[PDB]
C-alpha cells in the first residue's frame, strides 16, 4: 500500500515501542504516561495492560505465547507479563544502565539495549546469568531486534548506523544503510528484511536480505518516529513519536 492509516488509540503521550503479535494485536508503550497498551486487529478500544510501576517504558517485544515484554527505562529494568496474566514478573538482568530496546527470539532469549553502557545483553530463557553480544563500537545504541536465525540487529545511534551479528557469530557486519540521521527503531520480517525508523529524517526506511539499495516506505506526515513493528502480512507500523499516534502501513 501506498497509503498510511493512522490506529484508533487514544490518549497517547509520546509513544516509544510498537510490537504487533501472530494475531494482528498491536502493543505500544506510551512512554508519556507510563503504561503499555494493546489494540486487537478490528478493535477501537485499546487495553490498559496490568503492568504495576512502570516508569518512562521505552522498548516493547511480544514472544510466539504473547507473552508482552518491556523495557522499563526510568526504573532500570525489563518487566514481563503473561498473557492473560496480571502479575508481572521483573527479569533478572544484572548492571542495566538507561536500557532502550527490547526483543524476544523463537526460543525466549530476550535481548536489552543497554543504551548507557553502549552494549546490547541478553537472558536465556529460564537463565539468571546474562550474556554480552560482542559487538564492538556501539555509541549510544537504542533499538534492537532478532530474526528467525538469531540474529542480532543494533540501531547504533549514536554513530548514524545499523550492525548486526548472526547467531554463534564474533564478527559483525554494518548494513548499507544510508544517508541516516540519529536511527532509532529497528524491525526484521520473516524474510529477513531490516525496516529502519530514520528518525531525524522522517522517515522509515528497509533493506531486503541480499541488498545493499535502501528503499523508503511511503509513509506521510512523520514528526520524530520511534518504534517499528512488521507482522507477517508484511504490514508496516511505526509509532509517530512527535504526533503522539501510531500510523500503519497495508502491504
Ligand atoms: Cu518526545
Ligand atoms: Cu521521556
Ligand atoms: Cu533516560
Ligand atoms: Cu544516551
Ligand atoms: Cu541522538
Ligand atoms: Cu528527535
Amino acid at each position: 500500500s501506498n497509503t498510511q492509516t493512522v490506529l484508533p488509540f487514544t490518549g497517547l503521550n509520546t509513544p516509544s515501542g510498537v510490537a504487533v503479535d501472530s494475531a494482528g494485536t498491536v502493543y505500544v508503550t506510551d512512554h508519556g504516561n507510563n503504561r503499555v497498551v494493546k489494540l486487537a486487529a478490528g478493535s477501537n478500544t485499546q487495553t490498559v495492560l496490568p503492568f504495576t510501576g512502570l516508569n518512562t517504558p521505552s522498548g516493547v517485544a511480544v514472544d510466539s505465547a504473547g507473552t508482552v515484554y518491556v523495557t522499563d527505562h526510568g526504573n532500570n529494568r525489563v518487566v514481563k507479563l503473561a498473557a492473560g496474566s496480571n502479575t508481572q514478573t521483573v527479569l533478572p538482568f544484572t548492571g542495566l544502565n538507561t536500557p532502550s530496546g527490547v526483543a524476544v527470539d523463537s526460543a525466549g532469549t530476550v535481548y536489552v539495549t543497554d543504551h548507557g553502557n553502549n552494549r546490547v545483553v541478553k537472558l536465556a530463557a529460564g537463565s539468571n546469568t546474562q550474556t554480552v553480544l560482542p559487538f564492538t563500537g556501539l555509541n549510544t545504541p537504542s533499538g534492537v531486534a532478532v530474526d528467525s536465525a538469531g540474529t542480532v540487529y543494533v540501531t547504533d545511534h549514536g554513530n548514524n548506523r545499523v550492525v548486526k551479528l548472526a547467531a554463534g557469530s564474533n564478527t559483525q557486519t554494518v548494513l548499507p544503510f544510508t544517508g541516516l540521521n540519529t536511527p532509532s527503531g529497528v524491525a526484521v520480517d520473516s524474510a529477513g528484511t531490516v525496516y529502519v525508523t530514520d528518525h531525524g529524517n522522517n522517515r522509515v526506511v528497509k533493506l531486503a536480505a541480499g541488498s545493499n539499495t535502501q528503499t523508503v516506505l511511503p509513509f506521510t506526515g512523520l514528526n520524530t518516529p520511534s518504534g517499528v513493528a512488521v507482522d507477517s502480512a508484511g504490514t508496516v507500523y511505526v509509532t509517530d513519536h512527535g504526533n503522539n499516534r501510531v500510523v500503519k502501513l497495508a502491504a
